[PDB]
């Protein structure tokens, strides 16, 4: 499914997964536009620190309070808001403690179900859940071929992951091009 590894812009790199266009760069996700931003959250999903603190001083108190709530109301694998004022259609708040992969795959299913053709996400569980980067980096993208194996991909055309450390950006530039 793995297309070339290229680089559209100084430090951004991108290759096809099957029809899907996979991009990682290091920066601020919170000045991403894209139809999902997924913000990376605590059991809890009263995370508010790193990304997190980002993406919810960003989003707004809107968002904090629907999170809060939602949390209240039932036990959650992960949450959909309104993007607040971020530049997003739903931020998805996912645990970065749970299996990155089974994330991953839920926010794809979750886009296609709602028509969206870009997703933007942190590495996930790198942060507060000191998941190791190497293996993040491998659940991310074996998600996304998992997705595209299975003849999925149809309204989702991008996949970009906006990485807070350029040290995190290599370990997923060394991973895709393990796959090319
Ligand atoms: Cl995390
Ligand atoms: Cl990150």
């Amino acid at each position: 499914f793995y297309g070339t590894v290229s680089s559209p812009d100084s430090g951004v790199y991108e290759m096809k997964i099957g029809s899907i266009i996979f991009q990682v760069a290091s920066g601020d996700i919170t000045k991403e536009e894209a139809d999902v931003i997924v913000n990376s959250t605590s059991n809890s999903f009263n995370l508010k620190a790193g990304v997190s603190k980002a993406i919810l001083e960003c989003a707004g108190q809107n968002v904090e309070r629907e999170c809060s709530q939602q949390a209240q109301q039932r036990k959650n694998d992960y949450i959909i808001t309104g993007g607040g004022f971020l530049r997003c259609k739903n931020i998805i708040h996912v645990i970065g403690g749970n299996d990155v992969k089974s994330s991953v795959s839920s926010v794809l299913q979750e886009c296609e179900k709602k028509n969206y053709s870009s997703i933007c996400l942190p590495a996930i569980g790198t942060g507060n859940a000191k998941q190791h980067p190497d293996k993040v980096a491998e659940a991310i993208i074996d998600a996304i071929e998992d997705f595209v194996q299975k003849g999925s991909a149809q309204s989702v055309k991008k996949v970009k992951v906006v990485i807070f450390l350029p040290q995190v950006l290599d370990v997923f530039y060394a991973n895709m091009k393990k796959r090319e």
